[PDB]
């Protein structure tokens, strides 16, 4: 039967959906209800079966684990960097083309301005050359040489083909969480989504 | 300075930011802001400057023009066929694994659901073995070989590594629009912006 199962966009286009095809290899008799949204469905409200959250859930009446910890890094595509050349702090952004999410970004997207912020006051922010609220068209347009972008890291991948970027700073790093009702906690088709998806995060040493 | 456009999350992933690629090579004093929504911003309330819309505007106030129109298609990956075989007909499908969008869908994207519905009444809809509501990720669906999919040919592109399945069916094509409000019309920046995209859209023969 059908699992319907909730999370961002970015998550569920970068990560979510190549899984997604790796549990159906497994489980053919079941199938699998994506919706992708950056407003929080709530799954209490039979929206969804389950979620996956960028930040730990709060409703004290879902069960959840975490899974992974996401990392923000810095990246340009060699074609930038071949005719811009490479900055080397976060000051040298300054002469340099980025490309950020713009506003209104998702309360719990954390740091997807990163780029237009750092170092700077919150009156004298940078103009972004381009802006994208869309995680995946953000690595498209950094992979065609648009800019330099800041990026999580399930987004960017294993193989890339973009440069990590070592501005010499820190951007915070986030907690992801799978999560689900105590009505679903029985559910065959949950337990085995769950436990699937638990052990894939595991082992997604980026 | 700075140009608003918003579209849907399909169009806006699928085929406008490799076009804005091209268009800030032309004109890099310019910025671009895409906003990718499925729900229509209202350009009139300055959300945007401007948007590219998946039916013809119906409000008075807006200049708009046609661009190009879009075919929807239904297509399989190799390593599907390779071991599903391929279907010859509409009915087949019922032994076959379809990738949808699912519900709910807003109600000027057509046909995103045609694989449940085609040949059957709307009390009996084939049971998709997938559904994401997200454009670009049922095409990344596909080509990992999870299902069939029907898909717009701005999603698959003009080499889509997709077999295009003829299952002796037409599916209803729709024709895209530029619109921005006249109070926009006298904006060097968007006749720059307006005038690059319906050249492009005229070259978009697919």
């Amino acid at each position: 039967g059908k699992l319907r199962v909730t999370t961002t966009v970015g998550l569920g286009q970068g990560w979510l959906t190549d899984k997604v095809q790796e549990f159906l290899q497994l489980y053919p008799e079941m199938s699998i209800q994506l919706i992708l949204d950056n407003e929080e469905l709530d799954v209490n409200m039979r929206h969804a079966d389950c979620a996956i959250r960028l930040r730990q859930p709060q409703q004290s009446d879902l069960i959840q684990r975490k899974l992974f910890t996401v990392h923000m890094h810095v990246y340009a595509a060699p074609s930038y960097i071949n005719r811009h050349g490479e900055p080397q702090s976060v000051e040298d952004l300054d002469n340099h083309r980025i490309i950020s999410f713009g506003e209104p970004a998702p309360n719990y997207l954390l740091d997807v301005n990163w780029l237009e912020n750092a170092g700077r006051s919150s009156d004298n922010t940078r103009i972004p050359h381009l802006q994208i609220n869309s995680q995946t068209s953000i690595k498209r347009a950094c992979l065609l040489g648009i800019g330099i972008a800041c990026l999580p890291d399930y987004i960017v991948g294993r193989d890339p083909g973009l440069i990590q970027l070592s501005l010499a700073a820190d951007i915070p790093s986030f907690d992801t969480y799978f999560c689900y009702p105590d009505e679903m906690k029985n559910a065959a088709k949950l337990k085995a989504f769950r436990d699937f998806i638990v052990a894939k995060a595991r082992n997604w040493n980026f």
